[PDB]
């Protein structure tokens, strides 16, 4: 695993500014898929555009916890065995949150775009194929949470 490391190579560039760097992500996300908005459910409100999460401390406290879960799936590259468990667990509660698990292929795709906005030249496609290899590993244990 060569691989491994463009993945802890990349995530460092991203983990200096975790809520700048995951603000792009959502900000993506939500430009491809914005039925995804009202799942974000605070005090029973919904939001009515995209800019209104950003004005949320609990949706950028959302952002924070992902940017953490991906931390994590990082330090664990070699073997993602050890979150397997976890991972079920929050697949059930996205499923119980209403997340359709094909909105999950939409966020890799914003997790790729934030990538190589922030690595440009950096981001070789070495590099998108070793995260795309490892966030369709990712994916596969929280694809447990929807039964599977
Ligand atoms: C695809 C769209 C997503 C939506 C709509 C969504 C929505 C939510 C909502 C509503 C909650 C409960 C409220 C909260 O704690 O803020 C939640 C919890 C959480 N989400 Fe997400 N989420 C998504 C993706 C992700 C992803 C990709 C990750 C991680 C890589 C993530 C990590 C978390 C964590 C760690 C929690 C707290 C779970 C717990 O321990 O109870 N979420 N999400």
């Amino acid at each position: 695993r060569p691989e491994s490391e463009l993945i802890r190579q990349s995530w460092r560039v991203v983990s200096r500014s975790p809520l700048e760097h995951g603000t792009v992500l959502f900000a993506r996300l939500f430009a491809l898929e914005p039925s995804l908005l009202p799942l974000f459910q605070y005090n029973g409100r919904q939001f009515s555009s995209p800019e209104d999460s950003l004005s949320s401390p609990e949706f950028l406290d959302h952002i924070r916890k992902v940017m953490l879960v991906i931390d994590a799936a990082v330090t664990n590259v070699e073997d993602l065995s050890s979150l397997e468990e976890y991972l079920t667990s929050l697949g059930r509660k996205h499923r119980a949150v209403g997340v359709r698990l094909s909105s999950f292929s939409t966020v890799g795709e914003s997790l790729l775009y934030m990538l190589e906005k922030s690595l440009g030249p950096d981001f070789t496609p070495a590099t998108r194929t070793a995260w795309s290899r490892l966030y369709g590993a990712w994916v596969q244990a929280m694809s447990r949470g929807w039964d599977g």
